[PDB]
């Protein structure tokens, strides 16, 4: 079995996958529809990774690419989950989902529900939420691997945000990352 794993090299993440006996490529780049880098790849995992799939990849992938999101899909598709879900007030979570033509729109396979606390600060939300996806992933991939789960579609609804929107609010982190979050919630209204 071949892995594609998109996003930033993650030591953990390639020995778990390499334990399965699979060959893990990574690629953290733009990736060309036509490259060679996808030939003979029977599974793509998306995490962190900074650019869009194209389309074509994604159709060629159906039901053989997901994504590890730290939002509680619908709510907070795109850019800067962590933020939205305390500016917006939304669900807090996480969510493997396999990739949809689309900004995160697919169907979910599993989620857990994240919570916070009152001394929370960005910085610790998005520490919590890194180490609640990256366990549900553990949990979940022998499953995902041999095509024993599958997805149930993603609602419409929730939110969606893009990189810019947080712009007018980043007045309100006067600490960068160490902001609590008490602060920021409801914000955006």
């Amino acid at each position: 079995g071949k892995i594609l794993l998109l996003g930033p090299e993650r030591k953990w993440l390639r020995d778990f996958l390499e334990s399965f006996e699979d060959e893990v490529t990574q690629y953290q780049d733009k990736l060309d529809k036509k490259s060679a880098i996808l030939n003979n790849v029977d599974f793509i995992i998306s995490y962190g990774y900074r650019y869009i799939i194209h389309p074509d990849i994604v159709e060629r992938f159906k039901q053989r690419a997901i994504n590890l999101h730290i939002s509680y899909l619908p709510w907070n598709k795109g850019a800067d989950p962590n933020l939205w879900s305390f500016l917006e007030d939304s669900p807090k979570g996480v969510t493997i989902h396999y990739i949809d033509s689309g900004l995160d729109t697919g169907e979910i396979i599993v989620q857990r529900e994240v919570t916070y606390y009152e001394n929370d600060t960005l910085r610790t939300t998005y520490e919590r939420l890194t180490q609640t996806i990256e366990k549900l992933f553990m949990e979940y991939w022998p499953l995902i691997r041999l095509g024993k789960i599958r997805g149930i579609p993603q609602p419409k609804g929730g939110s969606y945000h893009k990189l810019k929107d947080k712009e007018k609010y980043l007045y309100l982190l006067t600490d960068g990352w160490d902001t609590p979050v008490q602060k920021l919630i409801g914000k955006a209204q």
